[PDB]
């Protein structure tokens, strides 16, 4: 349940603290994220796949698109005695969101643009979602 | 689930700071990285595959594109007794999201490239998910 | 799982470094490489497969291309009993990622193309997936 | 599994190495290997074949070419009780991809090529996947 | 296995040895060889073959070939109580890659081409895949 | 297996060695030989033939040549009891592949020519499979 969830933020929190704290700087930091989920499953299917499609034109005009597709899919299950159990592949994390206090920041553009561009290209967060604000508690 | 992940990071988090102060230098560092996953599975399958496509000219115009695809896939099972198990292939290593701290850096344009150069073509991890930062901790 | 790659990697590691000091040189290195996979099964099936494709042209123009392709592919499974199992052929060995470091090095192009022509044909790794940096510790 | 590839490896690097100090020469010499695979097995199977392939031309003209090809193959399987096994025709080596160090080497062209056109020759190497390099240790 | 390899291969790389020690010479040798696969199977099978091919031409132009080959292969088997076994017609020896040593050699064209055609000829060995090396060890 | 040949070559080699001594000569000789195969079986076989074939030209023109072919076989299969077993109609000797040394030889052409011819017609051996060389060891 949750508590999968919990442990994920806080090893996320601890880290950019103790990092972000290691550039210019940029001397002390305090962070909150909010994840959109638990680890996700993957589970094995069969498949059937149809891709039909087409296009004319001629002299006058035969301009036509015609495009099929057609896909079906299957789970796969296992079997032991009477019971039945899916496969497993494999099994991923989740998406993110969060934010970020810092005792210097937006102020100074420099450490401003650095930042957004460290933290969006580790945890594939695009800019929207990812704010910041300046100072953090003694200045 | 999850722990074998961690284990993952740190065997990279370690080489490639041992390694970068290897480098001209660069004196120091330290990093931090995101896997996507766990180790993945692939197993077996039964196929079929049918590709029908044409094309047509002619004096007036005959233009005509006709692309048929159609695939069917099926998984493969063992059986012993009453039980029925998947086929095991091989396992992949997934994919990365990482950053970086160091001593030295991308104020010098030239231990800047050298790097990015240096890890994407490790990692297999293209320039938009990876980033790096200025100085580290004492200058 | 894992644990035959990890084996592998670093038989890679110990070679390269071995060898790499016995260039001209190029007096020391350190080194790193990421295999993608572990070894490969393959298994045996039997086989169906059709291509019918047809051309014409003519007085006018009977310009049209139909290409038929169509392949079916099913394993073969060995019976003892009620066993069933499949059939085992051979087993591959993995792509590769990689890079390097030494004492000298891409400052010196012909003792840097020396390098990269050596590694690539050795392992079938192109050039954008391998990388190599300048000096290593002492100069 | 691994381990019947280890031998493959060894048996070669040995080889090349004591007859290569043979030539001219060309006084010492260190090697490495890389094997694509384990050996090859290879089953017996039923077949089927139809090639049905038409072309015409005329006095306008008849340009057409129709070309079936299809082909089934099944795979043939011993009897012994319940017991059921496939047949075992014959057996090979894998395919190889190498290099090399030698006291002596491609800074002189005649030592350079000699040595290409032996290595290629014996293993059914192509160029290039096999590369060579100058000195060894000692000059 | 391989191991009914390793004894063809040097029942090969004496011959060759003890004999061409015995021409001009050519004063000494040393040789290695490649088999490409341990002793070849052959078994009976029953067989079916049609073979339907026109040609046509006439006076304004009848110019068609319509070529149409079909054949089925199925294998025999033996059959005792509930065993059922294939039958061996012969055996086959595998084909070949080699080259050679010697203390004089195509330096001089005539001990050259010599060797070549005689080599060549004993092993249904085209040129390609084999190769000669001047000098041996003394001279 | 193997077995049977090795006897086959050398029972080869010792002849033509002590009668080729009796030529001109041609003083001595050392030999090599190559056997492609072991004793190869026949089988008995049902059969079924038909050949079907026309042609036709008049006075426009009638060129049309269709020529059918068909042929079907099955082996024949002994029966005692529950065994089955195939019949034995005759046995056959493998080809050849070999070469030759000897006192003296193709620099005097009339030796020269005087054995090929008298090789190949021994051994059913095509020239460009039979292969000699000058000298011996004493001259």
């Amino acid at each position: 349940p949750k508590d999968s969830i919990d442990d994920y933020e806080k090893e996320y929190e601890n880290q950019l603290k103790e990092i972000l704290e290691t550039i210019i700087g940029v001397d002390d930091v305090s962070v909150v994220v909010n994840v959109d989920a638990t680890s996700l499953k993957v589970y094995e299917k069969n498949k059937s796949n149809k891709n039909t499609t087409t296009e004319e034109t001629d002299k006058e005009g035969g301009k036509r698109s015609v495009t099929d597709q057609s896909s079906e899919e299957e789970i796969v299950m296992i079997k032991n005695g009477d019971k039945e159990t899916p496969v497993v592949v494999q099994t991923k994390k989740p998406d993110i969101r969060g934010v970020l206090v810092v005792a210097q920041g937006v102020d100074n553009v420099q450490i401003k643009q650095t930042i957004i561009e460290a933290v969006t290209r580790v945890l594939d967060v695009p800019s929207h979602r990812v704010a910041v604000a300046p100072k953090k508690i003694k200045e």
